[PDB]
């Protein structure tokens, strides 16, 4: 078992997928994740799976914000987003709970690409807002290692994917009587 | 206990509220409900506790459900289901900028088994669909679709203040 094949198999990381470490060996990839995360080659090593090094429990902890991160990012290039577009095709991600959206599948997103900023939300291509996580295992999954940019960039690559508009709407009523507004 | 106030209390129907039976006393409520429910009046008394043909019973709940739907439209009902709305009883609005709105129970119909009730926002104006599963078994004409407006349209201080905030798409901090 790999570091982060354990990781992505926890419960409450249904949202994220398997970063390709081919991508984490490019240092280029990893521009300014350094002075971002501590314990930074500590870190990036037990993600690896690499030699360790006494409580070395943070570190997990930074494995984790460091491999959140580079998530972010590794979701951007093409096998990323087919990595997620096949999570997507699973419903891995949930569906839009409003109810004229007729349970379109939903991606997760970020409100902020800054960490600890806000919790990874979901997004409705159909809808085209963003929602909150029914589930609480997913209430503590920061937004930053999804990005804001990750839903768009998907279906700006694969548009036969983008969903045809709500053929209906809620429409308020008292008795029969279209009430306005 | 009370058939009613066992009823309300079974899991999945935290959404009802306990219906005044003097509501139920006068006939003038009940009109066409008869001639709706199967065993009409075996299971109105069965709802009013008088004294496998179980049957007797699922008749009661839809009797009981059509009749609650009628109930939150008088003060009473709708100052018990204010009170629930108080306490969250139903939920919040799932969607991020209304910030965790608290919703009303709603139907998307007023005929039976047409829908299963759905979760109304104030601020949003639109429906959702429950996150529980204990409530994809509950016939949203056990609400009705006049409901979350009468309640508000009585109660208007209760109305919510629009979202201050809304979803603003970027790619890289450029609003796309
Ligand atoms: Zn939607
Ligand atoms: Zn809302």
């Amino acid at each position: 078992v790999s570091w982060i094949s354990w990781f992505c198999g926890l419960r409450g990381n249904e949202f994220f997928c398997e970063v390709d470490e081919d991508y984490i060996q490019d240092k280029f990839n990893l521009t300014g994740l350094n002075e971002q995360v501590p314990h930074y080659r500590q870190a990036l090593d037990m993600i690896l799976d690499l030699e360790p090094d006494n409580q070395s429990d943070l570190i997990e902890q930074a494995a984790e914000m460091l491999y959140g991160l580079i998530h972010a990012r590794y979701i951007l290039t093409n096998r990323g987003i087919a990595q997620m577009l096949e999570k997507y095709q699973q419903g891995d991600f949930g569906y839009c709970p409003r109810v004229y959206c007729e349970n379109q599948p939903m991606l997760p997103i970020g409100l902020s690409d800054i960490p600890g900023e806000a919790m990874v939300k979901l997004y409705c291509p159909k809808c085209m807002d963003v929602y909150t996580p029914k589930s609480s295992r997913h209430h503590h999954t920061d937004g930053a290692y999804f990005g804001t940019g990750f839903p768009h960039m998907l279906f700006m690559v694969h548009p036969e994917y983008r969903p045809k508009r709500p053929a209906n709407q809620f429409v308020p009523r008292l008795y029969g009587f279209k009430i306005h507004p």
